[PDB]
């Protein structure tokens, strides 16, 4: 099972849903992460240039895939093969973003 | 005000999340719809041919758009300009489905 995060489209993309796999991988329960930007998964050794490419792609609602260093609730690092894509309505308005961690 | 439904990929695609717009449009609260297939939104006047095209698309994990007749919680019918797509991991495995109603 691949981890999945769903966020609102605007206002710094607060998380609105995480799947069971996300909780298994990261050690966070939904109530711990709902309403927060997913950046809390990053840590001291996360690559700033990768984070910058994510920031630019999401701002422009452009799909992006990056291998990024993240951290579990307990502080242990894990590699995240991360794919983020906008969810659009038929007018092209962005309704949400979906992030998937591919394991592999 | 675009409604959104997210479901599991397998085993009759039970709803795992609906956005605020969904509850506004349909009159259903999240806890009323979670764990259920979205087909409860359908009713007597719903076009069976439209439902069959959705069934075949979802079964094959093909993106599809249909104008389908749906029913609010209070039994009032509304037109759902519905767009469904699979969410895939980078292996191509289907992780979930997302349905959007365009207003
Ligand atoms: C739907 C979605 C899922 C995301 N998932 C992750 C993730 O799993 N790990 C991660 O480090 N960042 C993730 N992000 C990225 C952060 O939320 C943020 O966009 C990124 O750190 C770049 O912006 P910043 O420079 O403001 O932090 C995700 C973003 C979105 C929109
Ligand atoms: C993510 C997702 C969202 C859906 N949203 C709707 C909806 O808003 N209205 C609707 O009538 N059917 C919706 N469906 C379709 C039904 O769940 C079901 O697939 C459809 O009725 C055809 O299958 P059946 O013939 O087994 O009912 C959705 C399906 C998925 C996977
Ligand atoms: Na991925």
């Amino acid at each position: 099972a691949s981890g999945m995060i769903v966020t609102d489209a605007g206002a710094d993309q607060p998380i609105v849903f995480v799947n069971r796999a996300f909780s298994t991988i990261t050690g966070y329960a939904p109530n711990e992460v709902l309403g927060r930007n997913a950046r809390f998964l990053q840590g001291p050794q996360t690559d700033a240039a990768t984070v910058a490419r994510l920031r630019e792609a999401i701002a422009a609602a452009r799909p992006i895939q990056e291998r990024i260093l993240n951290y579990r609730k307990d502080g242990q690092p894990f590699w995240n093969q991360l794919s983020i894509s906008p969810v659009r309505d038929e007018t092209g308005n962005v309704v949400a973003f979906v992030g998937v961690r591919t394991d592999v």
